[PDB]
């Protein structure tokens, strides 16, 4: 299985379809994809865990990626069986997700809490627990919940797309840190990203 807090499964939230593809509640998904490309990790077909996965070599580490193919508020319906089949403790995951309690480019790593409403997370924690680590990616709220839907499900003004872009693209350059189990220095290189 895994081994000890060295990240060994990276999970990407978000919704299935061209449709959802480039809303700001699949920033999870772009930084997964991109994490994939980077380290040439196949993501491929995996019904058996209702999403999509992959598995290879980070920096020396075997490490598996996921994409619940689920729909957000069923997503714990792939990550839960899929970390049980292989056997990877919550320690050991990170999952990535849209946050609404932080400003576009800003991007955060935490391990443990709720899900501060999430409806990804929320599908998560009630059976793996919250030690597992996530790095939140902010998007920024609309103000009321009655637009949290709007907001989520919308696909951002380039201002704010650039500024995820980078936040993203800075957390990339970080995994190294993660799948060596660096989860403290991680966290304060990830945690220190500005746009600007
Ligand atoms: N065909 C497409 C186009 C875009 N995207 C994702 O949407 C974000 C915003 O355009 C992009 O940052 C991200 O790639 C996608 O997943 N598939």
């Amino acid at each position: 299985g895994s081994h000890m807090s060295n990240i060994s499964l990276i999970v990407g939230l978000g919704n299935p379809g061209s449709e959802y593809a480039q809303t700001r509640h699949n920033a999870g998904f772009w930084f997964v994809e991109q994490l994939a490309d980077k380290y040439g990790i196949t993501l491929k077909n995996d019904p058996k865990f209702h999403g999509i996965s992959g598995r290879g070599n980070i920096e020396g580490h075997d490490v598996r990626l996921l994409l619940p193919m689920t729909y957000m508020n069923r997503s714990g319906q792939s990550v839960v069986p899929f970390s049980k089949f292989y056997q990877i403790a919550p320690e050991a995951i990170l999952i990535a997700h849209d946050e609404l309690d932080m400003n576009p480019g800003v991007i955060r790593l935490k391990t443990g809490g709720g899900h501060g409403g999430h409806n990804g997370l929320r599908d998560i924690v009630p059976h793996i627990g919250p030690n597992f680590h996530r790095l939140r990616i902010g998007i920024g709220h609309p103000g009321s919940k009655e637009r949290v839907s709007g907001h989520v499900l919308g696909k951002a003004p380039s201002n704010e797309q650039s500024l995820m872009d980078g936040a993203i693209d800075h957390a990339l350059s970080k995994v190294k840190l993660l799948v060596q189990g660096q989860v403290p220095q991680a966290m304060n290189q990830i945690n220190a990203y500005k746009p600007a």
